[PDB]
């Protein structure tokens, strides 16, 4: 092992499961919302699930706030939209930067990670407590161990729809499960990965009491597509009935999720609302494949990046810009008034 | 919690296998040895060819070791030419389902034996390094490496797992040299940031040798390259060869390239891999630098079976036969000596 | 494994120690509580360590009213006594018996350990955050990581003092520790134990993350023998001077701590007030060896068996039977009295 | 706190030594027929004497092997009086201080090479084993037995344990049977606690063969009895026998016994000399001494460590054993002492 420069203790699942207990309101948002999402992707309720959030959460507070803010949309909206909070840590990236909040809560490269997992599933116990509803993003086997049992939906990164370990996860996974699309906006890799994920699986995993072990997963038929964007934008309805005819063809429920944001938007966060634009006439002439869009919002738009010696603004993303909470407001009655016309 | 959990069972860990299974002092002057020769065909400081080559899959370990006994014997006769390590291959990424590999499922009936997998794959990898042989495998599971690597010489992280972050930290912190396909669309990038990435070090959850969960610090591996396997078309060709190596330039990369003759370049036909080996040793006869491996699906017997099944054949990918592999492996000796 | 029936997951000491850690007060109480028994230990302070409590703890809100009004005598006495609280979770048998707490917090043989855990820190750390320090028999080998760092002072039993495994436990724990002698009244045993304890080991113990380990102690020198009686009471000052001449002649301070319970009441509750009758004359005497004192103590005296299924009444020890709440209050100012004249 | 906690190392898990050192079959049927022979001795369906007899600890695993090859032979020849079991234990439980024994210090140095020795320590018992030869063990701490229980067929608690809770309930999981030394007062009543202990079903923390600790259940274990061992002065006369079964009976448990030869009722020579008592008692008629103990080695008499001077071969480092000679002599005067009482 010497290209292993050092081993550091890691608080078992247990902990911090002991120490931040699902409340019996944490443990109902969750239930609910897991087969609320059931019913939509099963065909049996019309509404839109709407994934919404910062591109990642670097501080708790500006998440509280925006929980805030959210949870009442998400009570006057609940006719027609199931709108759940991204709760997201990370943004994966080749190029350098800052971890997200699990791996570098104190934003300064001290990789302080059992401090992250703390920060980090306390804030989800405080949004489902609240009564809203978290979507994660499953980047590695070992993190949702800690944290899964507070999510009602959740993806898998973009860049491992094609892996079978992530795959492997996805199967085991009590949550529904959004897979990405192709970097070149192909679904082939992403219509694997939903009939892997569909299947059962035996591989080894990390417990809850943090050693490893050999697990049997029962396969995960609340898989679906997300449509992200390939070289260009691909969320028009040309694209959705192709997608559509491919999941057809393949056995599949024709149903997609629509993400808004980054190559769908074209890398600037404003364009997320016209592809509203676009994707709610989509639905207001009678799209019912259109199960849920994603969208990157915050309570002040744009970004900003982290810099030592400096504060920081609140409520602005560190990573990918977002749309702010005006357009958010705007955007999500936009979607909701979409799904009235859809339906009488 | 764990609705899609059905079953939860004891798994030995590493340190029980590295105790039952100790590299002999054989065993591990033939990984130090062959880890020493890929790096410094790496460095570039030696002219012969890295030859990965050997079944798609083991699922047999007295076959496996009858197929190591004869390539022995040309990594013996073929040393100044070839550095030859054998596939050793015990984890397979499959496109949606199926078998997974020796460790997965040793019995192929669904009863996913894998305290025995891990077991059986230990003692085989150990035999084969003991006798001399060096050995190469894909690193697709984050668990499973810490029974193995020890006894590895070389390791590959697949086309489907390439751009996956995990295996990126993984290979920044193996001790073996780590080759990375390129996309199962033909895409060069991905594997270039996965090199750039692997030499880069690393902090990440992982499992130790006592079966637990804990944070590591890689230090990042330099000795890691791509590997030119296919897309919706072949990249083998001296076109091809030409473009990587100027991406590889580019990135600031060594402009080096191993070619894996079979999957998507020999269009899961295992007879093209003769072509390829025709087309490549000619690039390599007429002066080729950049070429300093190659990898190859090779068998007893050609072709392959679907899972009593058939001697020396291979139950995933079709391979070639014993003779079109000694056949191959004297092909490449010759252009290289011909290369200088 | 023919004899063994079931193995059942047990939380790691880190589990317990996230869920509920010290509070700045609780560890200040343990910090200040333990270096004032050193300063005692070491004849830098004429005061007397006074450990008094219920038999074993049973049940918390009893155990707290009871910390409540101890606490209130701590505060009134502390110029004379260092008043430290039994909060003994771990009962040794004769045979077979309810073994404490921990090990059957629900007293009917279910055995619901975690559970037990739960409880048991969750009730010291409120003693402690309230400002009384807690004392423990360390009995079971794997139980210590729960709860020692919110202990100030433990006590070895007369039935393991002469364990090897408990002094090397001795050896490594950060509190004070207390050999009784043994069950037939032989007091070299606790003399050894003193020593074996005072020296470094190296041997075989589970560490926070409940794994087995390898582990190296310092030796503690903060030990000193508890006198509890044999086939006769051993209180007397002509027991107390054959010990302090047995100390010396074994290189230890001629030190001893006085348990007014067990063999030296006869096993009847009510003499302890004889044998408190009779040290106090000793201390106010002059007798400076005698640095502490233990007390078998409950709000109501005598005790109740577990066995007849009859309701448990209130604030009454389910083991050994105790004074009452009003002979403990008398005593502990027959205590403070004589420390005071010991002084003067 | 952790202030006087100096530094934690990492242990190999009973997994491992169980996969490395696996029990061949002749060694899982050496245990599984000397604890039922032993069983049936305790039951009073044999009229056999248990003879747990060998070193007062193993430093040598060359040395412990010959002597199981010697004692090895004794066996065959003597089976149908006598059911011969090597003493295989690794430590002496010192008062206060001194050599730690081969688990512990298996180089003999200090430097607790606590892996090495519980290596060492599993292949010389799974050896023994294998060759036919049953082996008795000492079980002084509660994660020790998780690595070597499984290759023993008889086990002692410690006398400065018998009391000890922790070690009851560490009783009433083994399974293998296990004696009880009495105190030192040569009283009995901690033992026939600690039997009465052990026989019932306990719930209890231990660490399991993963390196982990968990919750146990246990059933008790029926297959406990007391080793006389003396205190102040000897109890292994028939006298002495004879207060012991009344205490037994009154306490409702059966009337037997074994008697240590050594230690308190010892001189390593006079063991010889109770074996002549112990003799008379069997011979004539005494049912109730089911077993014995003996400390024996090659080459009688002790030896000390921290001298500087290479160590003689076979001979103790410990307490003072007797050597093969008189080894001999004495198990062939028990299998004459058994023979007479029954024709
Ligand atoms: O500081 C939180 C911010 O939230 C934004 O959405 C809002 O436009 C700002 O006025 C400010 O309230
Ligand atoms: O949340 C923890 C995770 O952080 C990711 O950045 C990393 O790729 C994973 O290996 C895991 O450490
Ligand atoms: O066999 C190992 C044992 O060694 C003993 O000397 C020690 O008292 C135990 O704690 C255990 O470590
Ligand atoms: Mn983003
Ligand atoms: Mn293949
Ligand atoms: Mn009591
Ligand atoms: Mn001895």
């Amino acid at each position: 092992d010497l290209r292993i420069k050092e081993i550091k203790e890691l608080l078992p699942p247990v902990a911090l499961l002991e120490k931040f207990p699902a409340t019996e309101n944490a443990a109902n948002t969750v239930a609910h919302a897991r087969k609320a999402i059931h019913k939509i992707l099963k065909g049996n309720d019309d509404r839109l699930l709407v994934v919404i959030g910062p591109c990642s959460i670097h501080d708790p507070v500006a998440a509280k706030e925006y929980a805030t803010r959210l949870l009442a949309l998400r009570e006057e909206l609940k006719d027609e939209l199931e709108i759940v909070m991204r709760v997201y840590f990370e943004k994966p990236r080749t190029t350098v930067g800052w971890k997200g909040l699990i791996n570098d809560p104190h934003m300064d490269n001290s990789f302080q990670i059992n401090d992250g997992l703390r920060i980090a599933r306390k804030l989800l116990l405080d949004i489902n407590d609240s009564g809203l509803p978290a979507a994660g993003e499953f980047l590695d086997m070992i993190t949702p161990q800690y944290l899964a049992d507070l999510m009602s939906w959740g993806a898998i990164g973009a860049r491992t729809t094609e892996s079978q370990v992530h795959r492997e996860l996805a199967s085991g996974l009590s949550c529904p499960v959004g897979f990405k699309n192709g970097t070149d906006g192909t679904i082939k890799v992403a219509i694997d990965a939903i009939n892997a994920a569909g299947a059962p699986h035996c591989f080894l995993s990390v417990t809850k009491w943090g050693h490893s072990a050999i697990v049997n997963t029962s396969g995960n038929g609340d898989c679906h597509i997300i449509l992200r964007g390939g070289k260009e934008p691909n969320y028009s309805a040309k694209h959705v009935a192709e997608v559509k005819e491919g999941l057809n063809k393949a056995g599949l429920p024709a149903q997609v999720m629509i993400d808004f944001s980054h190559a769908n938007s074209s890398k600037q966060f404003k364009k997320q609302m016209d592809v509203c634009a676009d994707v709610c006439q989509q639905i207001a002439g009678g799209e019912k494949a259109i199960i849920g869009v994603m969208v990157e919002s915050h309570l002040v738009e744009g970004n900003q990046s982290l810099e030592s010696g400096e504060p920081l603004a609140y409520g602005k993303s560190i990573t990918d810009a977002c749309i702010g909470w005006e357009d958010t407001d705007a955007l999500l009655r936009q979607l909701a008034n979409a799904v009235k016309a859809r339906r009488g």
